[PDB]
């Protein structure tokens, strides 16, 4: 190959010119750097042409505003959605280096924390695969949220210095710089609303290349880090500066911070991306080639709300219309809700975002006497609709009364888009019916589901290139970027060479997942074992204590008869603690504190391994996922909106175990139920039980194996040296246990036992796994992207085709 | 003092020193010294707590009637102050904030502010570090006054 | 940057680094210590220089061509920058103020500010500091290398 040289003659050119380096004095860090730049020279070429081809074209622009971009790593995208990553393992071989050690040098990109983070980076990869003017719009955060290290058995917050040696895949735009205002106060004038006396911080933009797969579209994820502006002062003038300096800076300095008016300081990082964003937006609506001119801007312009962070954006666009662009209220209005759309990600009311009113009247006069304004408005609508409905204007009000005045955020997001979605069908029935019932009886057609999805290039082709090849010798490539192809599967289940082959790729992933954990947590791990895997945020809806009792009763199962044949498992449980949430944290304790017990047993042996898996992310998700044998998504039912992870397990062949919640019910609905691990609970039934009242105590004293598993915690059995460690977690399971893990523990041992009797039989346990990968295709981002750009943005897929580049 | 707004509490700060208080007697010539940080040295002559900061503990008496008898006792309560006294422009804002966290020692009870627990602490060690301090001082300038063996039978805490 | 405005001298800020500098290399992977304040204790092992205050020398290089020869030199240029990391109020405030007292240290030359005489002593240690520990790095760090007796005939300052 010619491209096996170019590679080799662009690291060392990179080496030599951009690093300042040689072979000498290189370290595999400056290797990295000098193949990231390599590889991202390929991007640039069609990045720019891409960019030069949507001002010419002038198409309808797709805005993505998040508060989290849970990107991950960039290399391995990188390389295979260019098609290099064949050649860099090569050129790298050849240069006397190994690709995965260089690989593992990359820092995971502390831009997103969960969930939504990681949507929002499959929607970017899914928009530039199919073709979209997609642009991704967030904070550039210095520190990202925390890297989770286990000191003791505990969980310790290290700072993520994941900028330290720099990224090499952005690109600074200190000249696309623009001002954020704060505070000051608001002057009616004869020539409009002034907003004066305002302090200002910049907000500098960063751009990041979002490459399209086996397209020649890349395009932008641009990423604001806030900088003070620089300059006369006394003592107490000098000492001002200097903290509004750091308080401007720590705008972007961590994701969800805590600091306790450091509610202030993420209303300030909402407003931060709100306004630096929209000034973008404009800006390049009116510098396209060839600019009673904003009437077009609905249809050249779409932004899309993830969450109600960027709920700022109806009365910010309000603003910049009417103050700036002096566009006439009504219109502008209009405007407005025709270009924002939201979408929710919660169930129940009481999770959505309120700001006090007297934040507002201090950090934003002027967004405060908007909202009022589209408040009013609203109000008076739904008076001539429903004349004399008191209570119904209370309901409705974005402002809600109490020990203060609020501002719902969710109300204001409904009133100014012109759709609203939930992210699964039964989710967004209750987004519909219970949480914004009353505006869906004004107006149901706003009201929409977008079913989830992730990115089959991440999840699949790079995580698992086993599997991958594995079902492109039997349907082609086409599945990559039309992932329903995947039912061509469903005939292959009677196929004995393809189930050896299925059951080959997932034990060559088993091994090399053990290798690292071997390598890294110094535990003999069992071949031949399940692998269990639960790995999300550590809470107690999600129920990672229910898993435990599970541990803790095949524990004393094996110590019972240690003679009898039983299934062996590796139980790995993996995720953050939220630093102030006590509970989690107990959580975290528990499981590495059975683990020290389980697994250092000589009656118990190769039978039973128990794992904290360290530092949850995007990049070890990537490892452990392909390995998984049994996916645990047991959060009580009625908790859950839909869930991505779920889908990730199910795409790369493992089976899973779940309640009748989230995404598990269109996972079932897809590849049929009896080829899930559904169990305890429903929706109803959760419902039936606080109508009865949940009594814990009736299940620990009626259910043998339970109480000699909470007796063992509560004694301090898993804690010799601090018997009442766990007292916290008892104290909850038998009094304040809302999410019902003693109710659906019955039910979840005897669904393990199912589980247990299917992996005893292999060919029956792979031709259950063919069946759930096979049905996994409605679960691709693109479908869910082509879902929004249809029903939501007006745009069509693939009507937008970048030519290839010039060097 | 708790105020009802709208059918809810609010927390108003009681000024209760405001116009001064009639009953007690300031005795700024009493004043002792509270230590906090520091280093600890272990030195051929003793132990010795080294590089400390000192916040000053200034003593106010409030008479304690007996009823029908002829004793008044004493209620001795300390207030935090700074000592006052080079600089440049950070050690100059440094002075400042130790004066203010000097001072807000006694400035309410059970304060919240999250290491206002820190603040309970440096409480907690300020009136116990004034109130030996002064025990001590009382118990050796006694009329004719090793000598410490007599002190649980002329002392109880 | 001298301005003449009504025929008067005006000082403007010389924000040449605002777009950043094209010859120069930024060198963070040989970035060395800088300590200031502390105190000395006389160990057995050797003084000892303890409770320092760390500000980070953080390397530039910039070439020095020769005129029609193949020789390229340098010119290393330190710029400061305070370590980053418990708290309370105070010593946050201590530590923000810190951090730009640190920075302010490559911020002007000749600065005025009157302890910004204390602000000139400060640059010149850390000039020293810095330059000194890398020309000791780089002695050591030969190719082959009582060791310290060829320092005169591989060093001039
Ligand atoms: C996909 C993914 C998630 C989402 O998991 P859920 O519990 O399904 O919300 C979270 N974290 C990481 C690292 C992921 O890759």
């Amino acid at each position: 190959l010619g491209d096996v040289a170019e590679v080799r003659k662009s690291f060392n050119r990179h080496l030599h010119f951009t690093l300042v380096k040689d072979r000498n004095v290189a370290t595999p860090r400056d290797y990295f750097f000098a193949l990231a730049h390599t590889v991202r020279d390929h991007l640039v070429g069609r990045w720019i042409r891409t960019q030069q081809h949507y001002y010419e074209r002038d198409p309808k622009r797709i805005y993505y505003l998040s508060l989290e971009f849970y990107m991950g790593r960039t290399l391995q995208n990188t390389m295979v959605n260019l098609g290099l990553q064949n050649a860099c393992d090569e050129a790298i071989y050849q240069l006397g280096l190994d690709l995965e050690e260089l690989e593992e040098i990359e820092e995971d990109a502390g831009l997103g924390n969960g969930g939504l983070g990681r949507l929002a980076a499959c929607f970017l990869d899914s928009m530039a695969t199919l073709g979209l003017a997609a642009y991704g719009y967030g904070i550039r955060y210095e520190f990202g949220i925390f890297n989770q290290k286990i000191v003791n058995g505990w969980q310790v917050e290290e700072a993520d210095d994941w900028l330290r040696y720099g990224n090499p895949w952005e690109k600074a735009r200190p000249e696309y710089m623009l001002p954020v205002h704060f505070y000051g106060r608001v002057e009616h004038t004869p020539d409009g609303v002034k907003w004066l006396d305002t302090q200002v911080v910049l907000a500098m933009p960063y751009d990041t290349p979002v490459p399209g797969y086996k397209n020649n579209t890349v395009n932008t994820m641009r990423l604001w880090s806030a900088k003070a502006p620089n300059d006369d002062f006394n003592v107490g003038d000098y000492i001002e500066a200097v903290l509004d300096r750091n308080l401007a800076e720590n705008i972007s300095r961590v994701l969800y911070p805590n600091d306790f008016e450091g509610k202030e300081l993420r209303l300030k990082q909402e407003y931060f991306v709100v306004a630096a964003t929209l000034q973008d937006i404009i800006r390049r609506f009116k510098s396209s080639k060839f600019g009673t001119c904003f009437e077009t801007f609905p249809d050249k312009v779409a932004i899309q709300l993830n969450d109600t962070h960027p709920a700022l954006s109806i009365p910010e666009l309000m603003r910049i219309l009417v103050d700036v662009e002096k566009v006439d209220w009504d219109k502008a209005w209009e405007i407005t809700k025709k270009t924002c759309a939201y979408t929710n990600h919660t169930v129940l009311p009481e999770a959505l975002e309120r700001w006090p009113v007297s934040m507002f009247e201090k950090l934003l006069p002027r967004h405060l006497e908007i909202i009022y304004a589209i408040n009013q408005r609203h109000l008076d609508h739904v008076a001539a609709l429903f004349p004399g409905d008191v209570d119904r204007l209370r309901r409705m009000s974005v402002i809600e009364e109490g020990d203060c005045k609020r501002i719902n955020m969710a109300h204001l997001c409904v009133i100014g888009s012109h759709a609203v979605n939930g992210v699964a069908r039964i989710h967004s029935e209750i987004v519909k019916q219970s949480v914004f019932k009353d505006f869906y009886e004004l107006e149901p057609e706003k009201f929409q589901n977008k079913t989830n999805g992730i990115t089959p290039r991440r999840w699949l082709l790079l995580c698992n290139p086993g599997l991958a090849d594995t079902i492109v010798e039997k349907i082609g490539e086409e599945f990559l970027t039309d992932l329903s192809q995947l039912k061509k599967l469903l005939p292959l289940v009677s196929d004995e060479v393809f189930i050896r082959d299925v059951a080959k790729v997932k034990q060559e992933n088993k091994l090399k997942f053990s290798a690292f954990l071997e390598k890294e947590y110094k535990v003999k791990i069992n071949p031949s074992s399940m692998f269990d895997v639960h790995v999300k945020r550590i809470h107690e809806y999600k129920r990672q204590l229910l898993n435990c009792l599970h541990v803790v009763t095949l524990y004393n199962r094996i110590k019972r008869d240690p003679a009898k044949a039983f299934v062996p498992r590796t139980v790995m449980i993996g995720g953050k603690a939220a630093p102030g949430y006590h509970m989690a944290k107990l959580i975290i304790k528990l499981v590495t504190s059975i683990g020290d017990v389980v697994n250092h047993d000589p009656v118990v042996g190769d039978r039973l391994k128990v794992i904290f898996l360290e530092n949850y992310r995007v990049s070890l998700a990537e490892k452990v996922i392909p390995a998984a044998d049994l996916s645990q998504q047991i959060s009580t039912a009625g908790t859950e909106a839909s869930g991505t992870g779920n889908m990730k397990f199910m795409l790369n062949g493992a089976l899973t175990i779940g309640t009748m919640d989230g995404a598990n019910v269109e996972m079932a609905e897809e590849a049929g139920a009896e080829n899930l691990f559904i169990f305890g609970l429903r929706v109803e039934d959760v419902e039936a039980l606080d109508r009865k009242g949940y009594n814990a105590r009736e299940y620990y004293d009626h259910l043998p194996e339970l109480k000699q598993a909470v007796d063992q915690i509560s004694s301090g059995f898993f804690s010799p040296k601090e018997p009442d460690c766990f007292k916290d977690i008892v104290n909850m399971l038998m009094h304040h246990d809302r999410f019902k893990v003693f109710a659906d523990y019955e039910a979840y041992m005897q669904c393990q036992a199912q589980v247990d009797q299917l992996y005893r039989n292999p060919k029956e346990w792979t031709k259950k796994v063919i069946r759930n990968i096979a049905c996994s295709g409605k679960f691709s981002s693109d479908r869910t992207i082509t879902e929004y750009a249809r029903e939501i943005w007006g745009v069509e897929p693939s009507d937008l085709q970048i030519p290839p580049p010039n060097i």
